[PDB]
């Protein structure tokens, strides 16, 4: 898939250029759950550049479709800043925050229009993650009275797609039965074919309690199971603790907890990355046919259009962006197919 | 207040015995909130003795209508345990658990049939509380697919009534925007005229965070405000820590917390109890004339019912349970009205 990401990118771009942005339905992974369950924190571990805004209260307010591509040098590009190469990750964070404010148009409200960000790095896996605002029940500040439903609708646009894997995130310090994540995952993926349970904040459970029943997949079983994680507290985020230290603490936590130690090797952030990648690879594998057919269809249709061409014969000027983009689309589709088996 | 409490209690018992509470609208305080928010822990503190089943997972599974009466001696009586008196509160706890299992089983189901309990004590206020199962989002164990709806329907029968104060319980370790309590409270009491917010588990918040904004009534303002409490942990419970020690720990908590010290005098369990009592007293003084009119109407209704039953069962001139049941309501209404001059 890493081999055709280059093409699909040229594809989406040519489509966006003519204002049509195609429904490629490329495999991606979206985090769903209640507000501040720790979703952005789970996704931050796949990048480690601190640009994903985290925090209690409402922070994520727009979907962030983050494409990670393994490359030799590190840089980022936003689809809305075409032509710009970001090398400063602090600037990447500021842009996410400024863009969030610009489109939401409010202090605490949301907007379902996604922020599209691509990050090239020699430290990342090849995949697309979608960070999403957490579900709520009552509005605060300038949020609309139907905020709970706007947020749910926003998530539904992603999770109702067959190609979107679901990271159902639930915090350990709330009974699982209260999980907004599991409720939505069951509704859209009754069979659990694409739901992976993630249990965060295990370090915050009330003394004398534990999530053993949940972690052993017995309370609310999921085919893909549940993986517990322990991410940075607000103190540690403000304190600048890095991922290496947080990962060491998480390992120690699981190795030392009397209720989880027998499960340690299938717990933790590194394990989640391993499993997620495997599930994604598998999904891509069994869903490839559908993608190739989509491409074959778009190609045939485009060929019909292109067949009746002879665009600009005169000198230099006489610009025609539409034709140029149809040609970029045409060529991208063919290269995509030659790679797509 | 004017000690009409015994009269209202006897009246409530008369209707409760035959499941006819839908006909009344008596003053009481009902607790609403998500599962395991600490609702039972809050109510139990009114008595100061351990007697209510508590814990993570679903524990309260039937409504508990708890009549507290100030008296020289301490003991309890259940409406379903005819002629028995309990002075061992652990036996009271076991009875609630047994009577709950008798109707709901031990496989997680609930039932809206109330357990009616009265506790006499020199340490309690004169008022009635209603403990209720916390709201959920996804079924578990042998719970039906619509368990969320069944639980919300059950509490709705209590909180939709005009004379029912609403104790909106939210745990500090979840963003307030996630509050099941506040959502339902705002749905039945939009102007917050009879809603009191309680924030539990302040001792469980993530390091580097605090609930100052909510406790100052700033994050999501409530007409009657918010009061924070710190109840016992599961480990405290297991270690047999009593209520008096929990109270000491709670007082120290607010006085020593840099974020709450300036609000300490308006924080804590005894303050919450003082406030609820004042709010209820205020509510009753205001609703009394209407209560008088409703009881007068019910009296006329019951008299006619007794005359009509006479026709349904001209009888062998003996005595059947139905007439006794009806005369019990009749006398309770008359006696209550005598006090409500
Ligand atoms: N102690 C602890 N804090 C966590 C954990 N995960 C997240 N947090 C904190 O919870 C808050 C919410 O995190 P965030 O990732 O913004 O969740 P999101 O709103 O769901 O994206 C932040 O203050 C994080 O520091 C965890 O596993 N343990
Ligand atoms: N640490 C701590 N634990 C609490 C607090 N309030 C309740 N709990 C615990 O939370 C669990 C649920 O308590 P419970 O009263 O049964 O809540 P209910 O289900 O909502 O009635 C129990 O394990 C309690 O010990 C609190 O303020 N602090
Ligand atoms: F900031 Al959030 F769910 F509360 F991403
Ligand atoms: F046991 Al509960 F709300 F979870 F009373
Ligand atoms: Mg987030
Ligand atoms: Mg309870
Ligand atoms: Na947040
Ligand atoms: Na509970």
């Amino acid at each position: 898939m890493e081999d055709l990401i280059p093409l699909v990118n040229r594809l989406q771009d040519a489509f966006s250029a003519i204002g049509q942005n195609a429904d490629l339905d490329l495999p991606q992974i979206a985090v769903v759950g209640g507000q501040s369950a720790g979703k952005s924190s789970v996704l931050e571990n796949f990048v480690g550049r601190d640009f994903l805004p985290r925090g209690s209260g409402i922070v994520t307010r727009r979907p962030l479709v983050l494409q990670l591509v393994n490359a030799t040098t590190e840089y980022a590009e936003f689809l809305h800043c075409k032509g710009k190469k970001f090398t400063d990750f602090e600037e990447v964070r500021l842009e996410i925050e400024a863009e969030t404010d610009r489109v939401t148009g409010t202090n605490k409200g949301i907007s379902p229009v996604p922020i599209n960000l691509r990050v090239y790095s020699p430290h990342v896996l090849n995949l697309t993650l979608v960070d999403l605002p957490g579900m709520t029940k009552v509005p605060v500040g300038d949020q609309p009275p139907d905020i709970e439903f706007q947020i749910r609708d926003m998530l539904m646009q992603f999770v109702t797609k067959e190609n979107c894997l679901i990271l159902a995130v639930s915090p350990a310090n709330s009974d699982l039965a209260n999980s907004d994540a599991l409720k939505v995952a069951k509704e859209v993926d009754p069979q659990g074919q694409r739901t992976i349970g993630v249990i965060t904040k295990l370090d915050l459970m009330d003394e004398g309690t534990d999530a053993r029943d949940v972690l052993e997949n017995k309370l609310l079983p999921l085919r893909r199971g549940y993986i517990g994680v322990v991410n940075r507290s607000q103190k540690d985020i403000d304190g600048k603790k890095d991922i290496t230290a947080a990962l060491a603490a998480e390992r120690k936590f699981f190795l030392s907890h009397p209720s989880y130690r027998h499960l340690a090797d299938r717990m933790g952030t590194p394990y989640l990355q391993k499993v997620l990648n495997q599930q994604l690879t598998n999904h891509i594998r069994d869903t490839l046919p559908g993608l190739r057919n989509k491409l074959q269809s778009q190609l045939l249709s485009i060929e019909k259009e292109v067949e009746e061409y002879k665009n600009f014969r005169p000198d230099k000027h006489g610009t025609d962006s539409r034709v140029d983009e149809m040609l970029r689309m045409y060529h991208a589709l063919k290269e995509a197919l030659s790679i797509i088996g």
